[PDB]
């Protein structure tokens, strides 16, 4: 199934792009293609990593999210970037953790734990989300654009520093070849993807928010980290947990700060400004994760809980 | 005392209703009557339950709340329904748990624990409250009524499913007779109670919110679960805790979803839309409960803490 | 260094006040002086305390905060009072705990714990902050001034009662002499400090909020409790933790209620009304504290986390 979706994806995505027919179906072709490419992009990142390993983990483990957002910045579609960063933490904490706890929840009794790590990894989540996303949002309302992105830059610079500082202290040959392949393919698909967003909104009626928080996030970040759902089935939950939380952590502490600083160069800037639904969805998820990482790691319904929360948010983001 | 308040209550409530004198005192007569009826309604529900036991626990354990809200929907007084559902979680988490921890707090040393269950029961509370009440509220502001109650219906359908799924997996003869008696009596009292609400507001100056969140909630849900305060005195705290949290859980996951779906039939619908004070009171209580269920189960001041929070909210709901 | 800042401070503060030159530099002279005086005020409070000990701990341990706010009330500058009470919990939870966890974080392995106390002290924090500061704020929007300060008075009266009730149940000669000295000196410096606030705002461009939440709070409360940073270095973390959380607790439960009731006498009243940034900064800090008090008590980066949160808030309060 993984090979088929790539082998069909790229050709179709080339021909559709060349023919320019039509604006609607091109979206559907792009999204499915990148899903397949993203898993392979995650497997290559994983296999390469199995000191500098953490850097490639934060860079290439979130690469499609970085890539899609990069071209979104060129088109000035800064809302979608924020939407996708919102949706990347949602997916990690509620979908790729939810499906790991549900699908891997056939073992039934309990699940692999490192209580020390789970309780420490919530300690950073709160810091990452409940401060460094909440604080800029609420402080920014009556700030003015200059001070807005200065605070963003301020938070962004310290979040990468505090992420990289802890990181500094605390087959293999095909990995680089396939990673170099998938990247460029994705990049070229992503460039044309950004131009599709305005038509999809009008023709379907969907809000650009829905597209960003859900469609772009599932395809991009969530697919890259779908290795955790498989890892949960092979009774290695503590890594499936480690992947979900860790990825979210680097999205909040590295990826989002990366985007904010780099957005200042072209054309011009995006501050860490999240809508109310986007913000409260993120904290609720974080709280629900701390409330689920504490207890038994998993159960079928415990994963169903995390999933129930997601679909609700998703349909809420659809209905706005 | 329990027999007297029923024996005086019903007759008085019949004569006052027939005489139609006056609109003000009828309220006072109704409320006191139902208090007495509700404890007996809780005792019958308990005795009947001591697989299907969980259904009658969620149905008849919250029956007066369902009954008062049912006729409130017929009068179109949808605000009071939301107010009473707000006040049912408040009472459970802060009053009937607060008085269990205070009155039963004469033991002094510690109190009956099941740390596994308390930590798991917070995990669902957050899901139930901090997502499935918060998310609909904040997402709904700029949604439009169609999408509003569609999201409500959406959340409602999955919350009952997720509640009933876990429930499916995981003297006695007088119980049904007294339960069948109390129900009908309550129902007929409740029908006439709803019509009293508009006059009480005007003549006293009270907001309909105050009446719903406090007066209706204490009389209805809190009285039904007052068995926990007695159970705490008999040094069985872990059931007094189990009652408070469990009841709140089924209010958020079964009762409130029940009301939302059924409200669509007559005349027309109520979405899960809570005011700001109603919403933030509910999360604060939930957080304070997790902060108090973790530590020693009880102490006198630990129960006084939970009670101090309540009276504050109550006078705040009075002063709005 | 401690002697020099007092010995230079008072004289300079006398001469500058007499000469009336200028409005700008007088601020700088006052603030530095009180920093030095406040540590000595904390040492005297500590040495006196090492039943009634808890009263002097809550009174004189927060004395400069009480003193600066007292004269702020006379000038009617009620915003600064709320700003400084906001900043006193911020500092305690993020600065004086952050610097204790960072500077004392050279031990490296772990740090002194009393998990029972830390988990209990969060239980009151949530109550103190997430209810008794949040609830009055959100409930007050559409209340009217009469009901506003009535709710404040209501919350204030029960918070001191609930604080004093638990307290009731549960060199030395120079201490009183130096405490009596520092108080009067501070009081006279503070009186002239309040009059400086309006010019500093205009001439620098700073918001009076920034001054209150940060400048007044660091100088006042944070300096008094800087003993904890030293105590962390002497490998006595559990007292450095006890100081930070305890002080915050008495600020929320005694100091702030003290100010509210006493403010009603002159000239007229201040309700517990906090701006949105002030409120969300306080809960985020509290959450981050619970997320950091749970795990290892300290690590260098764990203290750097708490500090990173602070500077962000601080620059956000600067940029508003």
């Amino acid at each position: 199934i993984f090979f088929i979706l790539v082998a069909a994806g790229v050709p179709l995505s080339v021909i559709g792009s060349l023919m320019h027919w039509p604006s609607a179906v091109l979206f559907a072709v792009y999204c499915v293609t990148i899903i397949a490419l993203a898993s392979y992009m995650g497997r290559a990142t994983e296999s390469l990593s199995i000191r500098i390993g953490g850097l490639l983990n934060a860079t290439f483990g979130n690469a499609v999210e970085l890539i899609i957002s990069m071209f979104a910045l060129k088109e000035g579609l800064t809302g979608i970037v924020l939407a996708s960063l919102t949706g990347s933490v949602l997916g990690n904490l509620l979908l790729v953790a939810g499906l790991s706890f549900f699908v891997g929840g056939l073992k039934y009794a309990r699940q692999e734990f490192n209580i020390h790590d789970a309780r420490h990894n919530s300690g950073l989540l709160i810091f990452a989300i409940i401060v460094a996303f909440v604080i800029p949002e609420v402080f920014s309302v009556g700030m003015g654009n200059a001070s807005k992105l200065n605070l963003s830059i301020g938070i962004s610079i310290i979040m990468i520093l505090l992420y990289v500082a802890a990181l500094y202290f605390k087959s293999g040959k095909v990995a680089t070849i396939v990673l170099f392949a998938a990247t460029i393919v994705v990049a070229y698909i992503s460039e044309n993807l950004v131009h599709t967003f305005h038509s999809v909104a009008e023709q379907f009626g969907w809000s650009e928010l829905f597209i960003g928080v859900i469609i772009v996030a599932i395809v991009g970040n969530a697919a890259e980290h779908a290795s955790a759902i498989i890892m949960a089935f092979k009774n290695k939950m503590d890594i499936a947990v480690e992947i979900a939380v860790g990825s979210t952590l680097q999205i909040a502490m590295f990826v989002a700060p990366v985007l904010v600083i780099c957005s200042i160069f072209f054309p011009t800037s995006m501050p860490l400004v999240f809508t109310l639904p986007e913000l409260v969805a993120m904290v609720s998820a974080v709280l629900l994760m701390i409330a689920i990482s504490n207890d038994g790691d998993s159960n079928w319904f415990e994963g169903a809980t995390l999933l129930a929360a997601y679909v609700i948010m998703a349909i809420g983001f659809f209905l706005l």
